[PDB]
C-alpha cells in the first residue's frame, strides 16, 4: 500500500505541474493583453488603429478559450471547472495512503474567458474599440491576472504538500519493510549453523542405529 | 526467553525507527513554515500576496494533521497521543527480558 | 503545446519507464537467492545417501 500510495503521489504531482503549465501560457496572454490595453489608451491612436488592436485582442483571446476548453490529461479536461469547489459534475481525489479513507482533495476553479471576465455573459468579447472602454479595460486584466496568480499559488501548494508525502511516504515504506524483514526473513548464518549441527547428529544416530542392528549376533555363538 | 526477548527488542527498535522516520517530514514541513512566516513579515508584500501565501500555509498545516492521524503501525496509530504520558486510551511496553514483568514503559507524546 | 509535450512526456516515463536502480537491487536479490536454492537442492539431493549404510 505504501509502494502504490507513493507512486499514485507522484502522479498526481505530475498531474498538477502538466495543469500548471497551461496557467503559465494564460497568465502570459493576459498579461499582453493589459499591454495592448495601455497602449490603446493614448490619445493619438484613430478609430482604425484601435480595430486593429481590438482584432489582436480577439485574436489571443479566441486562444484562451483555446487552452480552456482544451487543457487535458488522461481523457480529463482540467480548466472547464469541473473540479472547482461549488462543482457538482465531478470530484477529484488522490489516495495517498495505504489504508481506507486515507484521500485528499483538490480543487480547480474555472479558466474560461468567461470566469475571467474577459468574455460577457452573452459572449462578447472584451473590447478595445475606443478609449474610454479600454481604459477601464485593464480594470478587468489586473483582476484577471490576480485569478490566475492565486490558482497558481494553490497548484504549488498542492506540488509542496504532495512533495512532502512522497518523501515520508518512501521513508515510511523503507522502515516498514525493514520491520518486516526483521520477523519473516531468516538469518542464513544461524540456520546453517543449526543445519550443520543437525547433520552432525543425524550422520552420528545413523551409524549407531547401523552398528545397533549388529548387537544381538553375539547370542549366536552359543548355539 | 532470551532468544524471543531479543526479537522482542529488535521489533520495539523497528517502531521506535518508524516514528521517527515519520516526524523526520513533520520537522521539515514546519521549517518550511518558519521560513515562509520570516517571509511574510517584510513591509513590501500586500494584503493579497499574504493570502495567497496563506494558501500555502494552509496546505502544509493540513499536511501535518494528515501525518499526526495517518502515522500508523502494526494495527496502532502512533502520534495521536495514545501512548502519552497522561494518556488513558492505552501503554505501550516492551518486554525486553526473559522472565515475567521486565517491561519498559515508551512514551510518545501528541503530535496533532 | 511545447510546454504540454514536456510535461505529458514527464508523466508518461513516470507511469511506464523503470527505474534502474530499484530494479537492479531486487534482481541482485533474486539472483543471490537463485544461488542458494541450486546449493541447497544440490545439498538435499545427496540427503538420502546415507540410509544404504544400514545394508
Amino acid at each position: 500500500g505504501l509502494r502504490q500510495a507513493e507512486r499514485n503521489t507522484e502522479d498526481g504531482m505530475s498531474l498538477i505541474q502538466t495543469t500548471e503549465g497551461f496557467l503559465q501560457e494564460s497568465n502570459d496572454i493576459i498579461q499582453r493583453i493589459r499591454t495592448l490595453a495601455i497602449q490603446s489608451s493614448n490619445g493619438i491612436y484613430t478609430e482604425e488603429d484601435r480595430q486593429m488592436i481590438q482584432v489582436e485582442v480577439s485574436q489571443l483571446i479566441d486562444e484562451v478559450d483555446r487552452i480552456a476548453s482544451q487543457a487535458e490529461f488522461n481523457k480529463m479536461n482540467l480548466l472547464q471547472g469541473d473540479f472547482a469547489r461549488g462543482s457538482r459534475a465531478t470530484s477529484m481525489w488522490f489516495h495517498i495512503g495505504p489504508n481506507m479513507h486515507q484521500r485528499e482533495r483538490v480543487f480547480i476553479a474555472t479558466m474560461t474567458a468567461r470566469s475571467l471576465n474577459l468574455k460577457g455573459q452573452s459572449g462578447e468579447l472584451l473590447s478595445l474599440s475606443t478609449a474610454d472602454k479600454s481604459n477601464d479595460a485593464i480594470g478587468t486584466l489586473d483582476a484577471a491576472l490576480t485569478r490566475i496568480s492565486k490558482q497558481r499559488a494553490n497548484l504549488g501548494a498542492y506540488f509542496n504538500r504532495l512533495e512532502h508525502a512522497a518523501k515520508g511516504l518512501m521513508n515510511a515504506y523503507e522502515n516498514t519493510q525493514a520491520s518486516e524483514s526483521r520477523i519473516r526473513d531468516a538469518d542464513m548464518a544461524e540456520e546453517t549453523v543449526a543445519f550443520t549441527k543437525n547433520q552432525i547428529l543425524v550422520q552420528s544416530g545413523t551409524a549407531m542405529l547401523a552398528q545397533a542392528n549388529v548387537r544381538p549376533q553375539g547370542v549366536l555363538s552359543l548355539l
